[PDB]
């Protein structure tokens, strides 16, 4: 391949917990997120959400 780009249509709700900046563009929705704030739900990749609950920093609503 040439693409390397995972997009299976499969969006994942997350919220951060503490003030973190994570770069998720909504694939489903039209709002990127370059920011997020304790306690905004963000939907994420499901590859990225991994990386987002196992830093610690957001968790899955």
């Amino acid at each position: 391949p040439d693409t390397v780009i995972l997009d299976t249509s499969e969006l994942v709700t997350v919220v951060a917990l503490v003030k973190l900046h994570t770069d998720a563009l909504h694939a489903t929705r039209d709002e990127p997120v370059a920011f997020v704030l304790p306690g905004t739900a963000f939907r994420v990749s499901a590859g990225v959400a991994a990386e987002m609950t196992e830093r610690g920093l957001a968790r899955m609503q």
